[PDB]
């Protein structure tokens, strides 16, 4: 009876349970821990709590759960805190406390369970209690007591799809482990009643797992050994955690968890590939257009144009503002979105820069062209160079509807139009660019390229 | 050749579209016509003949001197010539604010720091108390008398093939004051105020044609005429100022639309076309089916962008709100492959009787919603009521409009051109198979997916 | 020595008071009962029996214990204020406390009455707000120890035994800071007499750990044994970061409570038999014909309640004459030094309806589709705003202030009180006779040369 | 004799004296009311009291003046108050508390004669008592009342040079007349003796003067007439004063004298005086956060919230988007614009930059932050140093809701933070910079301020 039930402990404690942030578990009341996968989907218990270690289950109630307190040769410990929140709603804002999850940029902040009807102070409820003497251990200036700190494990309730139909009870999702970065005193009302009740907001900073989004649960099955120490537990935990106990409050900026939208393009892959005819044609067009940076504009005016029409949507070229100088914007637009008499008009503000191809963009001068977007209107940035990470960076965290042109989109949208209509003769092009073609400014308001 | 070639002037209509880039040189002739690509403002002005010498046009205020008639004295007309643009860098608060599609200009005064005493002891300023009095109306007697102000703005051209900087200008209209103000401005050159004069004009609708007919000016400064005499070439919309007054301004105003207004006729399908009898059906059907119709709008929406070729993408609904309208996201791809940006789409649909057209405020609950980077949709069998359209092309609403004729158009060939059956499983597919696809996900996140 | 035994237990044991509690308020009570009938004893909390302190007195209006005599200074524990807001739709003083506790705003008018003689104030009570805004603004953190802590109550109607019942209970509404105190003048609608006093505006302070107070502190403060800066160890964290900081520490420090924004039909209107609700009766069954003379009076309206901040406005005009269209009147808001201030354009709609119906979100977006960047909106009207609008207001963060109908005929009520004497008639007059000179057919953008 | 001095009086009635704001006065307390033109300036005491009328004159001592109740049939009434302004520093201001002229936008900040060494409540003094008692009618709840109510004629000493040497003293200079807009409490410190005392703070509304820029003073002539009643003394007011009498508080933001001048100031205009104590305090900031960036980032959001504190909106304390690093965003705020009942939140973005005070911040800097902004958010950017010309006429033309705050207006704002809070130490401020600027980082949404 010894031998078997060692030996499964020590066959689960041999494979790796890994788990992601977005799995989607079924959590079924009253369910085995044998199941690997329950009902199409990854059983909860058994990922928490598999039947070869021995160990009862991790309960995962609306709002703060923790098993019993280990006790060990090292110390009184707290194994891990569960976390689950629910999103439908029935309210005004729905809640002013709503609990709000930025995963995208590593950051969730969560309410307490402290009820109107609880009688007494933040906190006699359970819940609120674990995150207090959990708090104190994340606030902790020692590896002592970083430690000693309880993963906050993340799960969101989900509504679940199969054949027909939509199931919104029985599944949770996977949301990461947090750090408790600070702690609060909040008071709510209870419109039930209409009488205000104390409680606590947690501002959390979800971990990234290295390197691939996700969190070996085998960790759990440390943190919940009571022969184990509070260091002997940092074999199967995520790298930036261990760097957490190991650092402090200082390293997580750094091993905050971070996603973007789309993907994100170096300056060597932004740039044509090296030693091909599209670079030497990048420097030739460097070269060419260092002297006057007009015809350089009107040349990127009908660039754009043809990136716009090589999708298939309609586009209309407008104009260029100035004749001499600088500004933020250098050339007008239009695009007609949906079909023919009823699409609907959307301005194209335009700028040009010609630069070395191995430079890049900064962000402010990006923005210097944002700022003048107003609504229904996007933006087009043209240079010969490349874009820097954080212009993309930017652009993409802060949803910027602004369409980059750097040097190997530039050099294949001029080639195809050297091939169109300008039968292989590139200094045709570049010439009628610079004489007669730039004098043509029109001189009129942005949103006036509607009218025409 | 006297009074016969005047009489031949008279003739001869001189129609100036509002817009019309005009040459004005200095020692212009006032016969000929078209001067280096234009048409020459003198001669514009005074073509020559009448015995009238030419109504200059120099820099700010203008006019001719004062008409003697068989009864009372007159003002002929009044010139003002303005001149954009810095080049990027609109110094003045003082400066001429021009909205000729709503038919309204702010203009400024000419009086000067160096100017002593109050405005107007520089004459422009004085011409525009004396005309702004007789603008002032009361009587018709008194409107009938008060000069016309016609409005002009010097343009940078292209002379036949290169441009050209000065010595050209544009008609903007004629224009009813509305309003005059004292206002003290500070020379930013010296840096000490001055007072001068603010105008509120209104320019009129020109009606048949958006320009002017410039015998009005003639008849203006035909001695032999009267006031009464001189209305036959002039634009309905004075007349009618003359006639009522200062309450007639709104009606008489110049209001351009960038767009055209459709009527419900034409939002629909044809009277006995069989696409129609479709629409009648999807009417019949979702008639107590808001989420059906809704997603069914999320498709077709989804379809009417795809098919221009534009790389566009669904994504769900929006029924969780909280006692909120339903509401489809989708996402487009703007511009070449790999070199593009996601776009969101916020639509709403609303299921109406084909007869039946759509508020503003409706449309103005997607128009809302709508963050920077984001487009909208509306989707309905009925029509859209011609206010919510202006709204839309006047304040520039990024909101595509689906009507019953566009609805049932795409819907008809969006069957039996890939379905390989017909509509009632369709209609059966926006309820069963449709079910709920809505989640509880804001709209910026079909970019990030 | 003897009795120092019940006053080391009033020194050891923590004696909290939370905002909202429910305070049984009597004047011949003893200061020995923690509870009496009911509920808890208000001259215990402030004053108990084993200290040996006087009752601290809560009359009507402003209330502060002798001053007391310190080892250092002369200073004055307390202020303890009585409020009676009473009604749900008000009295008939336009000039009547308002609170806003969930944001920790309080609108508290000095006791200045129409028979006093002078200027404000010569009643103790604005007399004792003006020595205390001495010290609310001390220009150094000795100054702002000195500062005696404004306690603000509440008279109320508690649910008891006998079917519930009015009279004799006090809320304890937290501790405030005195942001600021002008000059008012006040209009009796009864006697009709016209007096000035003062309006202050009060930051009730966050309570940090727990929502209240310890009544220790007033104890300490009470100590005339005790420096100020002994007396903190019982403050709060929000008045602790106060004293050091000063003004700096307002923004950060007010008490926040997080609750629905939604408000019911019932709130947004006067209430059955009020002032406030004939004043609306009188409104729409005015305005009802004429949309127009409503915009402007609506102009008015929203040009009085972003003045009551203190703000800049500067009004603007009415966009047409006759018909309809988005947007009714536009005015401006600048925002920054007197020097380099940037507008903000304000867009105003107006709409005349029952004071029963509501405003649909459609029609309010009507209004905030128009709003550009950097620009707000401002919904004027007799009736009240849909549960749904307000619920897309908050969700899609719509910046437009809703004024209804409780709103539209308190201020009115006021601008009548204060400018035409309590004539209603000559206001409205005033509206249908000026709407139309006051109309230009200028962009939004341009009121930025005004 | 009596022919003489009646039709002396009545030719005085019959004849306009209009002085415009900007008028430069010769003002000499021994000076005659015949002579009209006195060394080389208009007399003011003829101006204001011709010796046709026979009363007597109206002096104008440093502060506020007021001449004796005139005893009309109607009743008594108050003629006028008027003040006198001292300063001109020209940027030497070492006194916070300085009254501010901002007639372009018809405004002025003034203060009453309480000293440090005044024994009472604001104001046992004769000045804040007649500013008090002219309140009292300036909010006059009647159209009778706010007849009653005493003008305020605005007057500033100041230097004249018409012949080429510059007069300190003997001249001073209209202003126009005002109506209290507000009149509030408020406590200063003399940075000299540096005790610390109330006083009377008030907003004053510089009123239209219509179709002339400035006031006919024959409106004060019958005002001073004993035998005119108080309501046909308007016969010579302003348009806005008549206005004003019969709406009240309604006229007051739409009668504000408006002067159209160019909103772009240069770097020189930005920047506080050579020579001055602001100066100085400019150079301890810069010198100070020449190294801190986050530190600079909590002040600039505490200067911010003072300026948007004057401005009369209500502010609220967010949080600094970062501790360590850089960005688009520095510090997060909000601003409840409305009532108290009635109001919105506006979400306010904030950027530091502490740069040469020579040094002007380009207009890619500004949009970097400006770029960021919904609708319903404002945005405000503090530098030591100035803004280029370019960056201010692109935030003007596309109307960019944006507060600039150059090195000037940081440098007052702080010495008056300084004088009022921390009694002259600077260094307790700066500290406090420096120590509190690690607490007061959060990973939060800028939307979540509504929360707070
Ligand atoms: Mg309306
Ligand atoms: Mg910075």
């Amino acid at each position: 009876k010894a031998d078997i039930a060692w030996a499964a402990s020590a066959e689960v404690a041999n494979k790796p349970r890994l788990v992601f942030v977005g799995d989607e578990l079924r959590y079924a009341q009253g369910a085995n821990q044998r199941d690997v996968e329950l009902d199409g989907f990854v059983n909860y218990h058994w990922l928490t709590s598999p039947g070869g270690l021995g160990l009862p289950k991790v309960m995962l109630e609306a709002g703060i759960n923790a098993p019993a307190e280990v006790v060990g040769p090292d110390r009184s410990r707290r194994a891990l805190i569960a976390i689950r929140s629910s999103p439908w709603k029935a309210g005004h804002e729905t809640n002013p406390w709503h609990d709000e999850f930025d995963l995208d940029h590593g950051h969730v902040r969560y309410f307490g369970d402290h009820k109107p009807s609880t009688v007494g102070l933040p906190g006699e409820t359970k819940g609120n209690r674990l995150l207090l003497e959990a708090a104190r251990l994340h606030a902790g200036t020692t590896r002592e007591e970083r430690l000693l700190a309880p993963p906050l494990f993340l799960f969101r309730a989900v509504t679940v799809h199969r054949a027909g139909r939509a199931v919104v009870k029985g599944h949770v999702e996977f949301c990461g482990a947090a750090i408790i970065e600070r702690l609060e005193h909040v008071v709510q009302r209870d419109p039930e009643t209409g009488r205000s009740f104390p409680n606590l907001s947690l501002d959390l900073a979800v971990v990234s797992g290295g390197e691939i989004d996700g969190v070996d649960f085998r960790w759990i099955d440390d943190r919940r050994n009571a022969a184990l120490a509070a260091g002997e537990t940092l074999r199967h935990a995520p790298e930036s955690w261990i760097r957490w106990v190991r650092q402090g409050r200082l390293a997580i900026p750094g091993i905050r968890r971070r996603v973007l939208a789309s993907a994100v393009q170096s300056s060597k892959e932004q740039q044509p590939a090296s030693g091909s005819a599209e670079a030497a044609t990048l420097q030739t067009l460097y070269k060419f257009y260092d002297g006057r940076k007009h015809a350089f504009e009107l040349l990127a005016s009908r660039v754009a144009a043809e990136v716009f029409r090589e999708s298939g949507a309609r586009y209309k070229e407008g104009w260029l503002s100035r004749s001499s100088g600088d500004g933020g914007v250098d050339f007008i637009g239009r695009i007609d979105m949906g079909s023919l008499k009823a699409s609907t008009p959307v301005v194209v503000l335009g700028q040009a820069k010609c630069i070395q191809p191995t430079s890049s963009v900064s962000p402010e001068q990006v923005a210097r062209v944002v700022a003048r977007l107003r609504r229904g209107w996007i933006g087009v940035y043209v240079t010969t160079g490349s874009f820097s990470r954080q212009a993309q960076v930017e652009i993409i965290d802060d949803q910027y509807p602004v369409v980059l042109i750097a040097g190997g989109t530039l050099a294949a949208t001029v080639r195809r139009m050297v091939q169109a209509n300008y039968g292989g003769d590139l200094d045709a092009l570049l010439a009628s660019t610079v004489d007669e073609y730039g004098a043509a400014v029109t001189h009129r308001r942005p949103e006036e390229v509607i009218s025409l």
